[PDB]
C-alpha cells in the first residue's frame, strides 16, 4: 500500500529516484558528484568548508529530500572520513549540518547515512523502457574511483527487489490464516519460499562487481559510523543544530525492512530476549523510514503464523513454514561465505561473527524440521 510506501515493484526501495536537485542546489550536486576526484585532490573539506547555508524550503516533494538527503550523507561522510586512512573531522560546518539535520528530522531520519539512502534511493534505470537488471541500472553517487560502490549497493538493491516479490504475498497469508483457507496459506508460504530462493541467487552477482581488497580497505571507510567509534569516542558535533556531539551508527543491511520483515512473519525472534544481536535490530529499525518502521510492529501486532502452523497437525503446512525458514537460513549462510571472502581474509593481510551467526543460529532453530 502507499499508507506503507511499499512498491508493488521494488518494495521498500524508493521507486524511480530522483537524480538532479532545483538548481538552487547545484553547490550541494557538485561536491556530491565529484566525491573521489575531490578528495583524491585534498579539496573536499574546502568546497565544504566554503559553502552557503542553504534552505530546505527549496526540496517540495518526497523524492526531492529524498535525493538531497542522499547528497548530503555522501558529503557527511566525505567529510567525516576524508582519505580514509586516519585524518579525521569531528565537527561537521553548520553550513551543511544544519539543512541537512532540518532535512532530516522533517523526513524522521537520523543525519548520517543510512541503507535506506544509499542502497534503496541510490539509482537509476538507464535506458526506463527496459528491466531492472544490473545492465539497465547504475548508482547515483560513489566514494573513491575503485570503491565497488556501484557493485556493492546495485546488487543490495537487486536482492532487497528479489525479496521484495515476497512482501504481497503476507496479506493472502494473514487472511488465509483468518479465513481458515489451508490450502492457500500454504500455496502463499510456498510463494514466499520461492521468492527467498531467487534473491539467494541474484546475490551471486556479487562476485563479479565487488572485490575484496576495494570493500574491506575502501568502501568500508566510508559506511562507517560514529557510534562506539573509537576515532569518535563521543559522535559528531553537528554544528548550528545540536550542542554536544551525537552518536549515530553507521550503514547496514541490518537496516533493511525486507529481512527484518520476513524473521517476524515467520516468527524467528530476532530482536527478543535482550542480547545483542537482538538489540542491534531492534536499533537499526530507527534508521529504517518512519512508513517502514511502522509496517514492522504492524506485522508483530498480527497472529503468530509459526503457532498457527505448529498447532495444525499438518505435514504439508509445516513443510511450507520450513521452506521459509530454510531459504532464509541458505541467503544466512551464504552471506557468512561472502563476509569471509570481503572482510575475513582481506583483515588477516570478530563481533561481526559471532553477530552473523547467532542470526542464523536462530533462524535455524525455527525450523520445526
Ligand atoms: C560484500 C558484500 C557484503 C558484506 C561484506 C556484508 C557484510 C555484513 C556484515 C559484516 C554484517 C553484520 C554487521 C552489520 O550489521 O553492520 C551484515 C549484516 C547483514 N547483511 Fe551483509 N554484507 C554484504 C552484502 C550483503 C547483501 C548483498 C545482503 C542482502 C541481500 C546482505 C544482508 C545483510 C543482512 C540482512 C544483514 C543483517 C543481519 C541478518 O539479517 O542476517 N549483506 N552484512
Ligand atoms: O559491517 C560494517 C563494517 C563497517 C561499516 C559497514 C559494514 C556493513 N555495512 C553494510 C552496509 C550496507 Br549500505 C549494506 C550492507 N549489507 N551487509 C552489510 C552492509
Amino acid at each position: 500500500s502507499k499508507e506503507y510506501h511499499i512498491d508493488e515493484e521494488v518494495g521498500f526501495a524508493l521507486p524511480n529516484p530522483q537524480e538532479n536537485l532545483p538548481d538552487f542546489y547545484n553547490d550541494w550536486m557538485f561536491i556530491a558528484k565529484h566525491l573521489p576526484d575531490l578528495i583524491e585532490s585534498g579539496q573536499l573539506r574546502e568546497r565544504v568548508e566554503k559553502l552557503n547555508m542553504l534552505s530546505i524550503d527549496h526540496l517540495t516533494d518526497h523524492k526531492s529530500q529524498r535525493l538531497a538527503r542522499l547528497v548530503l550523507g555522501c558529503i557527511t561522510m566525505a567529510y567525516v572520513w576524508g582519505k580514509g586512512h586516519g585524518d579525521v573531522r569531528k565537527v561537521l560546518p553548520r553550513n551543511i549540518a544544519v539543512p541537512y539535520c532540518q532535512l532530516s528530522k522533517k523526513l524522521e531520519l537520523p543525519p548520517i547515512l543510512v541503507y535506506a539512502d544509499c542502497v534503496l534511493a541510490n539509482w537509476k534505470k538507464k535506458d526506463p523502457n527496459k528491466p531492472l537488471t544490473y545492465e539497465n541500472m547504475d548508482v547515483l553517487f560513489s566514494f573513491r574511483d575503485g570503491d565497488c560502490s556501484k557493485g556493492f549497493f546495485l546488487v543490495s538493491l537487486l536482492v532487497e527487489i528479489a525479496a521484495a516479490s515476497a512482501i504481497k504475498v503476507i496479506p493472502t497469508v494473514f487472511k488465509a490464516m483468518q479465513m481458515q483457507e489451508r490450502d492457500t496459506l500454504l500455496k502463499a508460504l510456498l510463494e514466499i519460499a520461492s521468492c527467498l530462493e531467487k534473491a539467494l541467487q541474484v546475490f551471486h552477482q556479487i562476485h563479479d562487481h565487488v572485490n575484496p581488497k576495494a570493500f574491506f580497505s575502501v568502501l568500508r571507510i566510508y559506511l562507517s559510523g560514529w557510534k562506539g567509534n573509537p576515532q569518535l569516542s563521543d559522535g559528531l558535533v553537528y554544528e548550528g543544530f545540536w550542542e554536544d556531539p551525537k552518536e549515530f551508527a553507521g550503514g547496514s543491511a541490518g537496516q533493511s525492512s525486507v529481512f527484518q520483515c520476513f524473521d517476524v512473519l515467520l516468527g524467528i525472534q530476532q530482536t527478543a530476549g535482550g542480547g545483542h544481536a537482538a538489540q542491534f535490530l531492534q536499533d537499526m529499525r530507527r534508521y529504517m523510514p518512519p512508513a517502514h518502521r511502522n509496517f514492522l510492529c504492524s506485522l508483530e501486532s498480527n497472529p503468530s503464523v509459526r503457532e498457527f502452523v505448529l498447532s495444525k497437525g499438518d505435514a504439508g503446512l509445516r513443510e511450507a513454514y520450513d521452506a521459509c525458514v530454510k531459504a532464509l537460513v541458505s541467503l544466512r549462510s551464504y552471506h557468512l561465505q561472502i563476509v569471509t571472502k570481503y572482510i575475513l581474509i582481506p583483515a588477516s593481510q570478530t563481533d561481526l561473527m559471532n553477530f552473523l551467526k547467532t542470526v542464523r543460529s536462530t533462524t535455524e532453530k525455527s525450523l520445526l524440521k
